[PDB]
């Protein structure tokens, strides 16, 4: 037997996994005993087995939890897997830096699979607006200028039969503050964290970092973004474009799923937004375009009792058929570039969109105080979101925060 531990990825968590790994099950006449750890429970769970020894054989990890575990000394490198796999090049860059902590010689993780952010957008109400998809997620100042024909149309949902906002975005009240504003820290030239004499430090308070957190921010300030979905995390934002409140948001592929699937059973196909669905990657910066890329990947404990059939099945899991039919269970991306290629991706031009917005793909560095850093980061721009919920964010104020969140990440780490 094998003891895996999971968060709630499926619908239905274990039954799910249970499917996945029949195949695995059956060929290696083998037991795979899974635990679904709660979102809540789920990092104290994976730390205690850390500090006492006592646990699974593998274990599901956030992206943004490799380095903190990998620093403890508690995982068994899996730098052969990897290779049975295809290596570096199997991979996105932004996925292959999750397989290690920072600066580490040895893999410690293996990609399971990758969540990725681009927009989704009302078909409708753009052509009802005058605006071409093509324009408005080109660059900012076409995402803004694209912004204000949606504010300024007499467009209606024809179930609803009130206005859309033109964007819908989380500020402060989601799991996803920072993700929310990386790809605008990013696309001005800054960034969350900057390596200086190999030591690490707060890049927020740059001048770059500013640019993009302002241009973001100050949307939700010039009319763009309804008062009431500041107070709202993604999953609720996702609700109100179904429910046709929402020309423009930011979410993961699984929507598109989920537009296929009726209202009694949790989707929203019968809604106007599902059937003038359309997706695009977010907007270039004046210096580049990104996508926020995080997920989930597996990790083998040193304490376990059966490392080489535990690597059997990262090799299964992380590998071309498992890969295809666990994307679709999640409704996420593979992690395993050559998985893209399968006809359930390939069919869905929608998801093929998703595979473009891969290729600008970009995560954070994966530091052991990774947690901090981020905790100290959202809390920062909590306050910024607060301002801009009272109309009162100005450049000057939104220094002024990053500067105290800077000093206080510089100290954490
Ligand atoms: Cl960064």
């Amino acid at each position: 037997t094998l003891e895996v531990w999971i968060m709630p990825n499926s619908p239905q968590p274990a039954e799910d996994f249970k499917a996945l790994v029949a195949p695995f099950e059956k060929a290696h006449g083998v037991e795979v005993k899974v635990t679904v750890l709660d979102a809540g429970v789920a990092w104290t769970k994976i730390t205690t087995a850390a500090t006492s020894g006592v646990g699974p054989d593998l274990t599901q990890l956030g992206t943004t939890w490799v380095g903190a575990i990998s620093a403890m000394g508690v995982l068994e490198p899996v730098d052969d897997v990897l290779e049975a796999l295809g290596g570096e090049k199997a991979y996105l860059p932004a996925v292959w830096r999750t397989t290690r902590l920072e600066g580490a010689r040895q893999a410690t993780a293996v990609p399971w699979f990758s969540e990725l952010r681009a927009f989704y957008y009302r078909t409708d109400a753009l052509k009802a607006a005058g605006v071409n998809p093509a324009e408005m997620f080109a660059s900012w100042q076409g995402f803004e200028a694209g912004l204000a024909r949606l504010k300024a149309s007499s467009f209606r949902d024809p179930e609803t039969k009130a206005p859309l906002a033109p964007l819908c975005t989380p500020g402060k009240n989601s799991w996803d503050v920072l993700h929310n504003a990386a790809p605008w820290i990013w696309g001005a030239g800054g960034e969350i964290v900057r390596q200086a004499g190999g030591r690490w430090q707060s890049a927020l308070n740059s001048p770059e970092s500013l640019e993009g957190l302002y241009f973001f921010l100050s949307l939700a300030q010039k009319g763009y973004v309804p008062a009431e979905s500041l107070e709202k995390n993604t999953a609720q934002i996702e609700a109100d474009f179904q429910a046709g409140k929402c020309a423009v948001f930011a979410s993961g592929p699984w929507m598109i799923q989920r537009a296929q699937v009726p209202e009694a059973k949790g989707g929203f196909a019968e809604r106007t937004a599902a059937k003038n669905l359309g997706v695009a990657p977010y907007p270039a910066g004046p210096k580049g375009r990104y996508t926020f890329f995080g997920g989930s990947n597996l990790a083998l404990f040193n304490f376990s009792k059966n490392k080489p059939l535990a690597k059997e099945l990262l090799k299964y899991l992380g590998g071309p058929e498992a890969q295809v039919r666990y994307a679709q269970m999640t409704g996420m991306l593979p992690a395993l570039r050559s998985a893209w290629s399968d006809p359930s991706f390939q069919q869905n031009p929608l998801l093929r969109t998703f595979i473009q917005a891969a290729q600008f793909g970009r995560t954070y560095p994966s530091l052991a105080g990774w947690g901090g850093v981020e905790n100290l980061a959202v809390q920062h721009l909590g306050m910024a979101w607060d301002l801009v919920a009272q109309g009162r964010l100005t450049r000057e104020a939104l220094k002024d925060l990053m500067d105290k969140a800077s000093a206080a990440i510089n100290q954490a780490l």
